[PDB]
């Protein structure tokens, strides 16, 4: 589909069998979701945003459905203000910016 | 043009006769640029992202050229790590997310 930006580009994602709302963010290198339980071991990662850095938990090869499009990749979990779908997964679903 | 997301979507913008590099950021509600002087009165504002909030100066009705496309809107100036073109301006150039 084609999404305009008059409002936040929020879409429904499915992860861990649960539906969540997330933001399609071209400004985010990675994907970070609010605190939740994910399978397997995690590795540490520090990500920097507009207001500084936060420590997150990195999980790899996680299945996540975005607007019905299945993706499998790295998902970060931490104190993010909102669920963010970053470029690592946006590329998997073939998302591009157009104007 | 069509911009893929394998790399950060950086573009050249022109503001106040200055050419700067900025990120097309769908996750950003507003546009915020690194410290610089703009004409007119401004009002303080706090914007929050990953890592917390930062204080910025808000200027209204600023003209900016994004990839040759002229747009008018509010521009925030502050200690942002990178120049950000947010939704308030992305809409004006007809930028959409497609997949
Ligand atoms: O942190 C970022 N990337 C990093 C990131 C993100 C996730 C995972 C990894 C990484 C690494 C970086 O690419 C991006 O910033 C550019 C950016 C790029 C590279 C380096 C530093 C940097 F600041 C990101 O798209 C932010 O813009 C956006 O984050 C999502 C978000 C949405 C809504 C509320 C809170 C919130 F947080 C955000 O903070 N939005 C707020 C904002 C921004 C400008 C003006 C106003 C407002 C109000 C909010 O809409």
């Amino acid at each position: 589909p084609q999404i305009t930006l008059w409002q936040r580009p929020l879409v429904t994602i499915k992860i861990g069998g649960q539906l969540k709302e997330a933001l399609l963010d071209t400004g985010a290198d990675d994907t970070v979701l609010e605190e939740m339980s994910l399978p397997g071991r995690w590795k540490p990662k520090m990500i920097g945003g507009i207001g500084g850095f936060i420590k997150v938990r990195q999980y790899d090869q996680i299945l996540i459905e975005i607007c019905g499009h299945k993706a499998i990749g790295t998902v970060l979990v931490g104190p993010t203000p909102v669920n963010i779908i970053g470029r690592n997964l946006l590329t998997q679903i073939g998302c591009t910016l157009n104007f």
